[PDB]
């Protein structure tokens, strides 16, 4: 037997900073989530009991919090390619630095009208998400997500003219509820290292707005012909206005809402346009993907 | 032996209601998770196998559905009020109804600026929830409140002065973080019926409102002793606001935010004032509660 | 206003303990969750800011641990009857201890068939509990419970003879899937203190241990007329064999696995004495609750 | 724009099955969650609104429950060949099919140490899954895994000998706690077709048993070097039991137990060879991964 793939490392870490401004007395914090795996001349650790090649778990640990000391901590694309470069730099033996990190929200409280200087709230459990690469002698590869914008429109949304055969009993609709939570995900061009990723700064946070802003509008503005048709306008559209991204991926589940048929209740009416009251299905989802590139 | 307590259900009925102004073309979504569970003379299905007394659990499940068609489903207090109180006219055996409502946040969506009319995002996992208990010839007994609200304020917490024994290690502390999930209860006073329950609908909504918003103004401005001390301030000022309610009860989680020493680090300074990476603790948490009540 | 109740104090405590037996080489582990709330005399570190009434949450926190290190902390019932006592008679302003423990499994593996000295496995969410309430002047309470049991038996369970009217869809059946979660709850006669604790500390496992059985013996072998009629069963039975257990409380939810009728597709017959396959519902759950107690 | 990649099913599909053998009267279940994603010449259904091409997931749905009626649902890698290769035989354009499979235990009850017919419990949410890929004129790539199989050991595992630089806090030890939930994967050689996977239709159950134990005893007896030494250890013994296995991947992670140390409290001594009470930490966790291969 041979080690074909091995990498490792720590995850789970959960990590805070806070920023105050001397000058306002206003402060910002940041709350993630971090994952970081190595990758490189550590075989012998699993082949034969040689811990010499082992950047313990822990060391990383140490790190990251290090690292967030000494570092910007926003945008997350930049303090992943940081973190990253730090381990293939510092240890000759490692050759690649996996980097994921999930940034929570702590969105700035709203108190009589006025932004509050330290008090903040988690509005939702979205995500935005990276994962960094960095791969010695192949520069940065990063992707750039938001997860867990769960949206509901309760018209506008249609599914007809799909195949029917033997198989089918779904009922064509031009009139459904469309319910989903958005996972988006675009993947930069390659960048070759730390000072090209410090360059392209200001476009992380600026696109990472665009995606949100167009996901959104787009949901609500399509008269939707089904998950499949709205995503990808969404695709074109974050490709359109961002050059450094190569490829949008977006993955849907359909959460649906069932019609409950109440007529045998007095005959009341509770189905096509009588309907009011909808059961939520917990399961099962349709799940929907697409990678959308250029020409 | 003998039954000394018996209830029986359906919980985790998930419903969706739209409203849909044919004027306007506004449409509005509820969406909410229901529990019924009924008490009364049922004792012989326990004990002797006699089901003729089993209001069965799936015809509770259909009359929510029924009752969500034919009446409003806000404000829940009511909705809850006219479900429990169906069970105890309908069914001359059954005394008792406990109706559990947990509302679901379909917020709607700003598109442009304009409020979008169909289309509406999940912003947060708080809830508003009831529990409504409608006893024969005992009224009904409403208990509303917030849940899953989660604050963090970074500075303007201190805890100093607690009793230092051989049991101790804790530091007193005059700036720390202070994170929490609220979760506060508003017990109205005991209402006759279903008459007496409509006349005080516009309260239900308002009373949320301002729970809402005392909790918040209150968690942001306080230069805080204790949680203990932050939580009383809060439940004083809604028992201020709204004479019908009796009493108000918070549940605090003290989520922790631990200090991470790196002076072992090149002698990196990240203590006290110069405190900057801090670990969140996923556990344990330190556990809150009051009820406050009038004089 | 006043304070009308308050409890405080530490929760989501994990605990590990190793037993070493030094002439077998045996080691047996212990892991728990436990939380510990206090009440007393405390309203004024809500009311005026006074910090001199708090026992420190974190205190709690190492009192629990040393507690452990000291004391045996198995049975449950054993530890958190000492762990309680320790708060009413080190601080004279405590007057009530509730501690809560949930025991996690970890059962020694086999090996080639022979008992494995120090490597184990969890078998199962299933939990073993505790709530013991110590208030001064007022003894030792003690709710004993398992829960996370899941069970399913594929026949010999009908549910017919319930009420009918235009409420029911529900039809009457012979032979039904019965699957359930099972939480069962064993209430001790009231305990004057420490030393009649520590003189009843055989019968906390063995009546752990007769509950288990009797709830799988009774489920598996009953044909079943209700879910309301077979815990009834199990109540009864444990109430029989140990006579210092004044109530027994089950609560079950009916965790409901469907027919599909596939007879649209090519006349298969799927539905009734060919059911064959069915679709398990995540939601929503029948819940059944009944207290038992003595004549 | 271009779509680069699609794929859509449905997801989440709980199965149930009973077996009844006529002659014996023991019934024997199978409960599993589904996932079925699709490949193929659906472009047309994102960029064109052209939904003729695209196979409901509602029609998904139901041809996993007829396909569960019409053939045996074990093992999984064979149910999940039929149900991948029933999709790319009857529509000419799709020419992938993604099948993954959750198996979850019903473990039949011993009752008085005899068997039950018709009686389980869920013995753990230790899972069996697949993963099988069917691609027109490609075959059948199935990977196997089980997973959620949750150990501890108390003594017999080692960490010393690994890197020490400025970020290592981490002391060298020769007795530390291990534990881990295992998450094991077994990749076949590809099949050229169903009739090549009924051919090895026994090798599926007794593959996985062996690596199960071979999983557990190697955890049981290995004095660990480190998590890398003792997975190595399992997946070469997998590879050398079962010659159609091409590659074994283990994913673990580092479950930790901390020493608590109480000498500040009367000098208490709990660390090093006198530990007895620890601290099990939710987070973070090393996360331990390798792919193992023949020469
Ligand atoms: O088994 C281990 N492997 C590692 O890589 C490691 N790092 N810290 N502790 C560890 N334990
Ligand atoms: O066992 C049952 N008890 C009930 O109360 C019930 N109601 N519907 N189905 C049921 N099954
Ligand atoms: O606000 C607090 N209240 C307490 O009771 C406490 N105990 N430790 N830390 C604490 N913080
Ligand atoms: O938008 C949809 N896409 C699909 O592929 C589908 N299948 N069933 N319903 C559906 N809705
Ligand atoms: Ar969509
Ligand atoms: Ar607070
Ligand atoms: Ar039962
Ligand atoms: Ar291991
Ligand atoms: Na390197
Ligand atoms: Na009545
Ligand atoms: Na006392
Ligand atoms: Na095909």
């Amino acid at each position: 037997s041979a080690v074909k793939a091995a990498r490792y490392g720590k995850d789970n870490v959960r990590v805070y900073k806070v920023h105050k401004d001397e000058k306002t007395g206003v402060q910002t914090v940041y709350e993630m989530t971090v994952c970081v795996l190595l990758e490189g001349e550590i075989e012998t650790s699993y082949t034969k009991a040689d811990n010499s090649v082992i950047v313990a778990t822990d060391s990383i640990k140490n790190t990251i919090y290090i690292t967030a000391k000494q570092n910007p901590v926003t945008p997350p694309e930049l303090f992943g390619s940081i973190l990253g470069t730090h381990f293939i730099e510092k240890y000759n033996h490692i050759h690649a630095a996996h980097v994921n990190i999930v940034c929570h929200r702590w969105t700035r409280m709203d108190i009589d009208g006025k932004p509050h200087p330290h008090s903040f709230i988690r509005d939702s459990e979205e995500k935005r998400n990276v994962q960094v690469d960095v791969v010695e002698g192949k520069g940065i590869d990063i992707k750039s997500s938001l997860s867990g914008l769960t949206v509901l429109k309760s018209t506008n949304s249609q599914f007809w003219g799909f195949l029917r055969d033997e198989y089918t009993t779904l009922k064509e609709t031009w009139d459904r509820i469309l319910s989903t939570d958005v996972d988006a995900t675009w993947q930069w061009k390659n960048f070759s290292g730390l000072q090209e990723v410090r360059s392209h700064v200001p476009k992380f946070d600026a696109t990472w707005a665009t995606a949100r802003e167009v996901t959104l509008k787009t949901f609500a503005e399509d008269n939707s012909a089904s998950v499949q048709a709205t995503m990808y306008k969404m695709a074109e559209q974050i490709l359109a206005r961002q050059q450094l991204i190569e490829t949008v991926e977006y993955s849907l589940p359909n959460k649906h809402y069932f019609e409950i048929d109440l007529s045998w209740h007095k005959g009341l009416q509770n189905t096509g346009k009588n309907a009011e009251v909808f059961a939520p299905q917990s399961d099962p989802n349709g799940l929907i993907k697409c990678t959308v590139g250029r020409s």
